[PDB]
C-alpha cells in the first residue's frame, strides 16, 4: 500500500483492505468478522525525531480487532502495512469489542422475529401482525451481573411507531430483550412486575408536516442571512495539515475518538513553539438516575462503546456547517473487511466572532479608538448515539487559545410511565405516558501537552483572600487577594475537582522556561467550569466503568498508547481490574512534575429533563477553554489588521 | 413636552429640557448644575394596569440630581413634566452623586496646573516644562475615611506620555493627587515611602503605526467574511418596542444601567405569557486586590459612580456590531440643563447562532433526518470606564431562552513597580516597571420577573445522589440522583451562592401554575456558573459598599423604586448605614414566596493578570442564561422551518 503524506494520517481505503487481507491470510480458514481496522499511531517519541531531529519515517501500522465465530471474546493485533504481514497478535477471550453500526443493525430484526418477545408485544397491546411497528435502539447491555463477558450482549430499548414517520420516542414499551449480538437470538426478557401497556396517545411528532397539524401552520421562511467569503479563506490546508492564524496542526480521525488534533504549534514572530502533541475526547459517559430495574444498565460510554468516528454523521446535507466549508471524509473498514467511507465527516471553515479587542481614549470623547474584530478557525463533527446527537467543536482563536464546544440535540431517552404513574424523582412526565430518566453527560478530555517544548508539569490554581486579617497591616483594609497555585508532584496529587469556592482552574505549563516580563513559566490554562461531581456513588457500576469520572482532573504518566481511560474494550467490563485510568494512577506515587504527562479532563452537564425538550429538545451548550498565559510577553493578536484605528493625532487633525 | 410613545421610554431631548427649565426656575437667583435628569419610571402596577387593564396612562416624570455652588451634597427631586412643575424635593447634604463625563474631563487640566503635583513630577524624573505630558484617569476617591462626604473628591491615577498618541499605561507615576471636584483644586497627595521614578523604557503601543516599528509589520489584511440579509431583517421594532420570533419586549435606556429591558413576554401560539418586567444591570464592582495604600481605593462601582450609560460609546464608526444593524441614541443632560446625545449608543441585529436542533435516524444511514438553524436577536451597548471597556450583548433565542454575553477588553489598570520591586502576589508584572494588581469583576443583574403571570416564587436547584446506599434495595446500584429544590420563604433563605458541588442553578417560578405535562410550575432557570466568592473580606471597604456582591443571589420584596443595590448615590458612601441592599434584606424575616419580589444576581471574574493581557488585552467572556424549564410543554420551535428535513418515508422514495 501507498505509504501516507503524513505519519499520523488516517489508514487509506487502500491500507485498511490491504490489512484485512493480511489478517484474512494470518487465520486461513478461519470464519473471522472485522470488528476494527485503524491506525496504531507511531510512538510520541520516534514521531517528534521524524518531525524535528531528522529522524526516520515511522513504520506505517494498522491495528485490528476481529471476531471468530464460536470462539469467546476477540483476537487483535498489528499489521505492519509495508510487509503486509501481522507483527503482533493475542487472543482475549473475556472480553467484549465496541458495537459497530453493523453490530446494532441486525438487533432490531431479530426481536421483531422472536416469538417471546412478540407475545410480550401482544401482552403489551400490540397485534402479532403488526411487529413491522416495534422498533428498538440496540444499546450494549453496559454490564449485567448475569452474564458478564462470557456472551456478547445487547439490551433492546423498545419503541413502537404508528407510522414509520412518527418519532417513537414518545411510545416507549415496558420489556427489555437481551439479545446475543453473535447468535442472533434473544436469550432473556427483563419484564417489570408493574405492566404498562403502549401509550394510546399520539405521536409527539416533529417533523413539518407533523407541526401543521398539530399547531397552526409552521412559520413564515425567515429572510435569509447570507456567509460569503468572496475572497476565499485565510486558512492553508496541505493534506490533513492545517496553517492559520499562526496556528500549524495536523486533523486526524477514528473509529473512536473522532477528530483528533495533533502536533500543535503557534508560530511565535519566527519562533515555532510547540503547544499540545496531541487532544481529543477519550471517553465518555451518560449515566442515568433511575435506581428502578434494569436502568442500571443505563450508563453509556458512547466513545468506547459506539465510537464518535463509527456514529459520525456525513454533514454536507443537514446544512449543519454554513459558510465556505472545508471537508474530510473518514474511512473504516466493515465486517467483511472492506472499506466504508462517510463522506464529509469532519467539517472545517472559519466565522467572525466577535470583537477580538478595543479600547477608546475617553480624553476626546472616544474619537481616539482602534477596533479589531476576531475570527474563529472551527473543526467540526456531529455523531448521533441512538437518540441523542453530539455537536463538536473545536475552536482556535486568534488571541492563542483553543475552546472546546459541544451542543447536545437530539431526542430525550424515554421510557413508559403508567397512566397515574409518578415520574418520583428519577426522572420528568414529559408527555403523556412518557418518563424522561434524569443523567449526566460526561466527557474525558485527553491532552497530551508539550507546552513551549518538552518537560511539562500541572497545577490547581485557586483564588484565595490574604490570610491575613481585616485591619492587620498586611491587610488593613481587607482586599488582599492572590492565586494559589499548587503543582503537583505525584499522580496522587492531580486527582483534583473543580471548586467554586476559590474559582479553581488548571495550568499545564513548561517548569524549564520563564516568561521574560511576568517570571513565571509559560502555560495554558484549562478554563472549565461545567465540571459536574459524578452523582453515582463509589462502588457503583458507573464509578468502577468509569474510573476517571470521579475527578475533574487526572494527570498521569505518558506511556505509549495510553489513550482509552475505560479500558481498550469496554462493553461489559465489570469495573473490577486494574486497567485504563485505574492502571494508570496505581497507587499514586509515580512522579508527573517536569516530565511527559497525559492531563484528562472529565467535565460535561447534569440533565434534568423538561417539557421542553420534548420531543425534539433544544441545543444545550457546553465549552471549555485552554489559554495562553505567561506563554507570549504581549498580546499575540495585535499584528491584526484593525477593522478601525484613530490615532489621537488623527483625530485632532480631522478638524 | 410631547408624550412620548410609550411610557417606558427614555426621555426625549424635549422633555429633558423642559424639566431643566422647569428646575432652574424653581431655584431660581441659585447657581445649580446638573449632575441628572432622567426618566422616573411609571409604577410597576400603574403600568400593568395601563398595559392590560385598560388603566390610564401613568403622569410621564422626570427625577432630577442637581449641585448648587457651596452648598454640601445634592438637591434632588422630581418633576411633572405634563404640568413644568417640581413636585417632588430634597436635599442630601451628607451624599456624593454619579461622576459625569464633564465632572471627569475637567480634572487633568488641574493636576497639571498644581504647584504640589508638578512639583511631585519633577522628583519623578519629569521637567516642569513637560506637565503637558502628564495624563490622569480621573476616579472617584471610592471612599476615604480622610474625607468621608464633606467634599466631592476624585483621586486622579497619574500617567505620562512621551508622545500624545501613546498608550499611557505603561507609564504611571508613583503619586496620587486627591482633587476637590466643586473646587477645582488638589488638596493632597498620597505619596509612597518607596519612590519610584518614571519608567524609562518606551511606551507599549498597540496602533499598526507602533506595531510595524516593534514586530516587523502587520498581517496581510484577511479576506474578507461579508454578511448579508438581501431580503431584510425578521425582527419589527415599533419605536422602542421589540418584536421578534414571538419575543416582544422594550429596549429602555438610562445615564446608569445603559439597556433596560422591560415588558418582557412570548407569544405561545396566541397566549401570550409574561415573563419579565424588568431586567438590566444594576451596579458593578471591580475590587483591586493589592492591601498596600492607596489601593484600597480602587473598587470602582462603575454602574454607580459612571454609569454605563454616561459612558457608552457610539457604536457605528468601529465596526463594532457586523451584519444589518438598527440603532439606538442616548439622550442626558449637561451641566448647563441641556440635552447632549450619544448616537447610536445601542445596537440592535440578529445573526446565525448555529444549530437549534437535530436529530437523524441510524436505521437508514441518517436519510431520515431534520436540521433546524438557530438565530438570535442581540441588543448591545459597549462602555468605557477609563482603561477598560466593557462589551454587552442581551441575546434572545429561538428555544425561548434570554442570554446575557459580556466581553471584557481595553487596558489593565496599572501602577508603578521599581526595577527590583516583586509585584509580590497583589499583581502581575505584564511589562518592565509595570505592575497590574489582581482584581474581580463582579455584576449585579437585577430581575424583576413576571414568570407566566403575577405570584412568583424563587428556588435554589441542587443535583444530589439519592441518600439511600450503595447495595440497599433503594439505590441497588448506587446511581440515582435527584435535584433537590429549596424554595426560598423568606429573604434570609434566598442569600445563596453558586456551589460546584451540586451543580447549584435558581429557578424563578409561578407556583400559582402548573405544567400539564410534568406537574411542575412553569419556570425561567439561572444557569450561571462564573460566580466568584467576594474575595475581599467581611467588614472590609469592599464588602460594605457592596453589600449584595457577597452572596450569588439576593431576593428581595418588590417596591417601587428599588434599583440600585449600593445605594442612590454611591460615591464616597461609606458603606455603614441602612440602604440598597442591606435595606431590602432587612432583619431577613419578610415573605418571598409567591409574591411580587426582586432577584438580583451576583456574577464575574477574578481577574490575574499575565502579559498576554497587556498592553491592551484580547476579549474575556463571561455570560449568564435564563432558560424556559416547565414553560412550555414542548420545544418551542419546532414551527421554525428547517434547513434540511428528509422524513424515513420520503428517504426510502428518494430510489
Ligand atoms: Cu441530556
Ligand atoms: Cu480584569
Amino acid at each position: 500500500p501507498a505509504r501516507p503524506a503524513h505519519p499520523l494520517d488516517p489508514l487509506s481505503t487502500a491500507e485498511i483492505k490491504a490489512a484485512t487481507n493480511t489478517v484474512k491470510s494470518y487465520f486461513a480458514g478461519k470464519k473471522i468478522s472485522f470488528n476494527t481496522v485503524t491506525l496504531r499511531e507511531p510512538a510520541r517519541k520516534a514521531y517528534i525525531q521524524w518531525k524535528e531531529q531528522g529522524g526516520p519515517l515511522p513504520p506505517r501500522l494498522a491495528y485490528y480487532v476481529i471476531l471468530e465465530a464460536g470462539k469467546p471474546g476477540v483476537k487483535e493485533g498489528l499489521v505492519d502495512l509495508a510487509s503486509l504481514s501481522v507483527i503482533e497478535t493475542r487472543a482475549l477471550e473475556t472480553v467484549q469489542p465496541i458495537l459497530t453500526v453493523e453490530d446494532l443493525c441486525s438487533t432490531e430484526e431479530v426481536i421483531r422475529n422472536d416469538p417471546a418477545v412478540i407475545e410480550q408485544c401482544v401482552l403489551s397491546g400490540i397485534p402479532a401482525n403488526e411487529m413491522h411497528k416495534v422498533y428498538c435502539d440496540p444499546w450494549t447491555i453496559g454490564y449485567d451481573e448475569r452474564w458478564g463477558t462470557g456472551k456478547r450482549l445487547q439490551q433492546a430499548l423498545v419503541y413502537y411507531r404508528s407510522d414509520e414517520d412518527d418519532s417513537q420516542y414518545s411510545h416507549p414499551l415496558d420489556f427489555c430483550p437481551i439479545v446475543d449480538t453473535e447468535e442472533k437470538k434473544v436469550i432473556f426478557i427483563d419484564i417489570p412486575n408493574r405492566r404498562r401497556k403502549v401509550s394510546k396517545h399520539k405521536h409527539a411528532n416533529f417533523y413539518p408536516k407533523h407541526m401543521i397539524e398539530k399547531v397552526g401552520a409552521m412559520r413564515p421562511e425567515a429572510p435569509p442571512i447570507n456567509v460569503t467569503q468572496p475572497e476565499g479563506v485565510s486558512f492553508k490546508m496541505t493534506g490533513n495539515v492545517m496553517e492559520w492564524s499562526n496556528f500549524k496542526f495536523h486533523i486526524g480521525f477514528n473509529y473512536r475518538e473522532g477528530i483528533v488534533l495533533s502536533d500543535v504549534s503557534y508560530n511565535d514572530h519566527g519562533n515555532v513553539r510547540p503547544i499540545f502533541h496531541r487532544i481529543s475526547l477519550s471517553e465518555m459517559i451518560v449515566p442515568a438516575g433511575s435506581p428502578e430495574f434494569p436502568h442500571q444498565r443505563k450508563h453509556a460510554l458512547d466513545i468506547g462503546e459506539y465510537g464518535a468516528g463509527y456514529m459520525t454523521n456525513p454533514l454536507s446535507l443537514g446544512c449543519d456547517c454554513k459558510g465556505v466549508i472545508h471537508y474530510l471524509d473518514a474511512h473504516f473498514s466493515d465486517r467483511a473487511g472492506d472499506p466504508i467511507t462517510v463522506k464529509n465527516a469532519v467539517c472545517i471553515h472559519e466565522e467572525d466572532d466577535g470583537l477580538l479587542f478595543k479600547h477608546s481614549d475617553f480624553r476626546d470623547n472616544f474619537a481616539t479608538s482602534l477596533v479589531t474584530r476576531a475570527t474563529k478557525l472551527v473543526v467540526s463533527q456531529i455523531f448521533t448515539a441512538a437518540n441523542y446527537e453530539y455537536c463538536l467543536y473545536w475552536v482556535f482563536m486568534q488571541d492563542g487559545a483553543i475552546r472546546l464546544d459541544i451542543r447536545l440535540t437530539g431526542i430525550l431517552n424515554t421510557y413508559i410511565l403508567g397512566d397515574d404513574e409518578e415520574a418520583g424523582p428519577w426522572g420528568t412526565r414529559v408527555y403523556p405516558n412518557v418518563n424522561a430518566h434524569n443523567h449526566q453527560h460526561l466527557f474525558s478530555l485527553r491532552i497530551d501537552p508539550r507546552i513551549d517544548g518538552d518537560g511539562n508539569s500541572a497545577a490547581a490554581c485557586d483564588a484565595k483572600s490574604s490570610p491575613y486579617p481585616l485591619g492587620s497591616p498586611e491587610n488593613m483594609y481587607g482586599n488582599a487577594f492572590y492565586s494559589e497555585k499548587t503543582t503537583f508532584k505525584t499522580v496522587k496529587d492531580s486527582l483534583t475537582n473543580y471548586e467554586s469556592a476559590t474559582g479553581r482552574s488548571w495550568d499545564i505549563f513548561n517548569p524549564n522556561k520563564v516568561n521574560p516580563y511576568s517570571g513565571k513559566p509559560p502555560s495554558y490554562k484549562l478554563v472549565s467550569t461545567q465540571c459536574p461531581p459524578l452523582l453515582a456513588k463509589e462502588g457503583s457500576l458507573v464509578a468502577k466503568r468509569a474510573p476517571w469520572a470521579s475527578h475533574s482532573v487526572n494527570v498521569v504518566p505518558y506511556k505509549d498508547n495510553r489513550l482509552y481511560p475505560s479500558g481498550d474494550h469496554v462493553p461489559q467490563w465489570s469495573g473490577d481490574g486494574v486497567r485504563g485510568m485505574r492502571e494508570w494512577i496505581g497507587d499514586g506515587s509515580e512522579n508527573i512534575d517536569n516530565t511527559d504527562i497525559l492531563f484528562f479532563h472529565t467535565f460535561g452537564i447534569t440533565h434534568f429533563p423538561a417539557p421542553e425538550d420534548f420531543p425534539l429538545m433544544p441545543a444545550e451548550p457546553i465549552t471549555l477553554m485552554l489559554r495562553p498565559r505567561h506563554f507570549f510577553t504581549e498580546n499575540p493578536g495585535l499584528d491584526i489588521q484593525p477593522s478601525y484605528a484613530m490615532t489621537t493625532s488623527e483625530a485632532k487633525r480631522a478638524v
